[PDB]
């Protein structure tokens, strides 16, 4: 049988911009996509700790080092500047594998500050 | 035993829905030439993420007469858009990370008239 | 590219019953299951026409001609009696197969009556 | 080129949530026991579906301490879930429609003190 698995996740992000007219996505540091194994194009789920909506969209890259997470498009009406969000996303594998299946987490606090 | 990615395959963004009807039967119906170029096929799933009210929802896609133009939200959904509502139209498909990494979706823009650029 | 396709549907059945303290999921006579493929224990989604609510399930197998559509568990707070609903179920398959792929879908009037 | 069927692999069936955090991380943290006994996997995408107030959402499972019976709602997902809440929790795995015609999901109910059944 094949599982869906936690590839990783962006934990407690702060969301730094939020614009119905910017394209419909959500744009992250390169570096934060780095560390999470998450990738340009890959479907994402976010979850946002401020107000409770859960949606599901896709990544693209921000630059390297600006600690950008831009909830753009349609998402801009489920998050506001200032909210903190859990990002993940999801491969499958066969049950073999998923036995010792390990998740790409970085956990964030302040302003973006990956620790 | 790769692990496989959920990958976006492509996207009709901004496209105006034309039409909405509560009592058809459970779909989204698109003007076959915009599901070519969005490399959507005929009776897959496909998300629709409402720009105008913020609403999400998941569906399938059913094709309209090559030219129409239309964007039918039938069934449900209708409680979700109505005519006028701009929405972005995806579609993901899997496949192994590496094919992943190189991967290029099929994007077509909208603008007026459902015109694609 | 393995593509998601719609495998089957049914549409504008009645829910029939609904009840918190019952078993968590959608009992569909067998008749019904037959007709649009969908299967015991198969996730299904539930696109409510009358109160616009849209959920994710599992299918079980009510008694062959009851014409039973029973949502039960937490999904009874998403659907009463009577409310119109659509039952539809999703399969993978690679894209050279998506291309010619044809769902099984039957339709609805009246009391559950198969058109 | 097999047709690829979506089925329930396992359920927790009227566990209660025994904790809620919204400062945590994003997870549900669930008795070992329990993931054994359901065939649920550390790391494992779940669907909660809460009969006390009918929200429903997706997160992911993770281990808590065997015989410890929590049931933990961790970071977001606390917004949809208070302590005393009745839950099921479940899991799905894809399958060839053969094999998924004769499957058999893993089902553990619950009572009182997250007593298993």
């Amino acid at each position: 049988m094949i599982r869906t698995m936690l590839q990783g996740k962006l934990a407690r992000v702060k969301v730094t911009h939020a614009d119905l007219h910017y394209e419909g996505s959500c744009a992250i540091d390169q570096d934060f996509l780095d560390a999470a194994g998450i990738l340009e194009n890959e479907a994402i789920d976010i979850w946002n700790v401020t107000n409770g909506k859960r949606f599901s969209t896709y990544a693209i890259a921000a630059e390297r080092g600006s600690r950008i997470i831009s909830v753009n498009g349609a998402a801009a009406h489920c998050a506001s500047v200032g909210d903190i969000v859990i990002i993940a996303s999801f491969v499958t594998m066969p049950d073999e594998e998923a036995r010792t299946w390990r998740p790409n987490v970085a956990y964030f606090e302040g302003d973006n500050e990956m620790k």
